């Protein structure tokens, strides 16, 4: 959707470090992952959603049509395979690596994407302010 267009700066993190750790990261990508805070850009050309995460120590692109799975080699350098659809003010990813899923909900609040993250039973909330 058109209404998550636009550039997203990290206000906060609540469960970042646990997150990753439920990925399989390893600690020294974890303490560079710890600090990052980065900024997404949404964009739309035609159907086709690009989201861009930029930081410091790594930048990653996908590109992709809404329920249309997709390659993806994630920031920690998994191989996966993803689908992100759209229901009423989310965008919701789920991402599949072996036998291993997890997903990435982003609900906008007021000027504020909040961003859930779920890995088995840890759950992780990234705050973005629209700049
Ligand atoms: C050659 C560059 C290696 C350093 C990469 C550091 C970035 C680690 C970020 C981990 C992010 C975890 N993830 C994909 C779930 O968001």
């Amino acid at each position: 959707s058109n209404k998550f267009l636009g550039t997203w700066k990290l206000v906060s993190s609540e469960n970042f470090d646990d997150y990753m750790k439920a990925l399989g990261v390893g600690l020294a990508t974890r303490k560079l992952g710890n600090l990052a805070k980065p900024t997404v850009i949404i964009s739309k050309k035609g159907d086709v959603i690009t989201i861009r995460t930029e930081s410091g120590f790594k930048n990653t692109e996908i590109s992709f049509k809404l329920g249309q799975e997709f390659d993806e080699t994630t920031a920690d350098n998994r191989k996966a395979k993803s689908t992100v659809t759209l229901a009423a003010g989310a965008l919701n990813q789920v991402q599949k690596w072996n036998g291993n899923e997890t997903t990435i909900k982003r609900k906008l609040v007021d000027g504020k994407m909040v961003v859930e993250c779920k890995m088995a039973s840890v759950v992780c909330t990234r705050i973005y302010e629209k700049v």
